[PDB]
Order: structure tokens, then C-alpha cells, then sequence
């Protein structure tokens, strides 16, 4: 049951959603910089090491969703193309890149299931799981990477605390 | 003609240069930031798309001038270490990366060269080498990388365009 109002509705509800958790988790992350700074001049130098990955993670996390918003975005400028025929190679990295992210982000943007799942109503469930589990090789592979919650680099991590360093005029040491 | 004193004072005039240039092209990339907010404004968007590039080489560059940086700060903090034996696998990356990154960066700093040979007079030219084209495999992979001065991701761009569209409260249009 495909609502052409109904995807355009989820996707500015999205958009709305997204920008906010931006804004939120920009904010976090910056009194999180700001508490690293501390422990960097105490210090308290394996923690920062430790709560750093953090700030990592959130960082990743925005860009993440700043993706997605513009994919959202794209989808909306286009929405002509979307309904119908009937799927434009233009669109195909947006379309699926919103159905992969939707089951992983869907804790906190309610909206980006309904999103994808009108997606899925337009282009089938057959297309929905070639793209949840990226069969079909448009999805967005920065974009997987910035949700794919495994380790960070050692390097990144220094880098984060020689930048905090930097900014908050706190002393860094090497490892 | 290795001199153990030479090194140590080359190692930390780099770090003063790096400093420096990070300081002064994270101005200059600030200001570019400024340039395109007032293209997204206009707009004049294919102008923001090809200019914003530039900003997206000069970030990877300080991050580059960073991690370098970092390198030369935990070569100088063990610097007994250096000097004998004979070299350690915990400092192999920080030596190899720097011998690598020298050919490309000596344009801006120019001790980094004498760095550079003097890590090469400890440990060898056949080691020099080995680094300069990463055949070692102990050259830092995201260091190359953000120095790797090829094409940046469509999505990388557009994001940095909606980042600075945010920032500076200007319209965004998207691709």
C-alpha cells in the first residue's frame, strides 16, 4: 500500500527529526571536548583515550545523519521521478541507502521506518532486503562505515586528543 | 653521518612548523567556509561544489600536518630508544610514515627533510626507500591517505556544502 503523500510527509518528518539530533548531539559532543580537556590537563591520559571514542562515535554518528537528510532531500527535489514510472539510476543510492539506515536508526528517528518501508511499497520487498543487506551495491559505503560500530583507529583517537589539546590549550601526551 | 642531536632539533622544529601551518590554514580554510556560504546564498551552487573541494584538501592536509606531528612528538619522547639500539617496533610507523611523508611535504616544511635523512643515516637508505614507496607496509594508511591528493566522494562534498549551509544559516540545494 504505496501513499505517495504519505512517503513525502515521513520524509519531511525525517528531515525535521534528523536536524535536531544534529543539533543535539553536536552540543553532547562538544561538553564531552570540553571534559576531555579536563582529564588531558589533570591527567588522566588513558581516560581521555577511553572517553574519546566517544566523541568518535557521536562525530561519526552526525555525519551520518547529515547523509541521510540530504538524501531525504534529493528524494523530495525528485519526487516527480519517484511516483512514477514505476526506478531512476539518479535516485538509486538515495532509495537504498535510506532503506539500509532505516532499521539501524529507526531508535531514533521513528519516522525513517515509514520512510523506507513506503520505499519498499514503490520498489518491492525484494528490492528492500538486496538493499538492508547491501546485495545490490548502491548503498552508500561512507555512509555504512560512519554507522558501523566497531573500533576506532588508533591514529583518530590522537589526533581527537591532540586537537581537544589544541583548542582548550590543555598539554598532550604521546602514547 | 647520523647526529643524534641534529635529529632531536630538526624533530622539534618540524613540530613548531606544523603548528604554525595548521594554525594558518585552519584560518584560511575558515574564511574559504565563509566564501561559500556567500556562493550558497547566492547561489551559484556548481561554483560552491567545485571551490568547496579546496576546503575539503586543506582539512586533510592540517589532519596530515597532525598526525605527523604526533609522530614527531612520540619519536622525541622516546628518543633514548632511538639511540641505541641500533630500531623498535613500537616507533616502526612514526619513522617509516615520516621518511614517507618528507619527498611530499619539504615544499612547506623544509626540516622535515633533514628528519627525514637522519632517521634514513640511522637506519639505512635500503630502509629509506622501503618507506618513501610503502613497501615497508608500516606507513600510516590514513596519513597517505588525507595527503592522497585524488578526488573527493560526491557525498563528502555535500555534506561539506550542508555543514556550511547550517553553520552560516544559508539555503541548501541539493544535487
Amino acid at each position: 500500500g504505496f501513499k505517495a503523500e504519505r512517503l513525502r510527509v515521513n520524509l519531511r518528518l525525517v528531515i525535521n527529526r534528523l536536524k535536531l539530533l544534529e543539533k543535539k548531539k553536536t552540543e553532547l559532543a562538544q561538553k564531552a571536548r570540553k571534559e576531555i580537556a579536563d582529564y588531558l590537563a589533570a591527567g588522566k591520559d588513558e581516560r581521555a583515550r577511553i572517553r574519546v571514542e566517544h566523541i568518535i562515535r557521536e562525530d561519526y554518528l552526525v555525519e551520518a545523519m547529515e547523509i541521510l537528510e540530504l538524501y531525504c532531500d534529493l528524494l523530495l527535489a525528485r519526487f516527480g521521478l519517484i511516483q512514477s514510472m514505476k526506478l531512476d539510476s539518479g535516485l538509486a543510492e538515495s532509495v537504498s541507502t535510506l532503506i539500509w539506515a532505516a532499521p539501524r536508526l529507526q531508535s531514533e528517528v521513528a519516522e525513517l521506518k515509514i520512510v523506507a518501508d513506503q520505499l519498499c511499497a514503490k520498489y518491492s520487498k525484494e528490492y528492500g532486503k538486496l538493499c538492508r543487506t547491501n546485495q545490490i551495491g548502491t548503498v552508500n559505503d561512507r555512509l555504512m562505515h560512519k554507522l558501523s560500530v566497531e573500533a576506532p583507529p588508533k591514529i583518530l583517537v590522537e589526533r581527537y586528543l591532540i586537537e581537544i589539546a589544541k583548542n582548550y590549550n590543555v598539554p598532550y601526551e604521546p602514547d
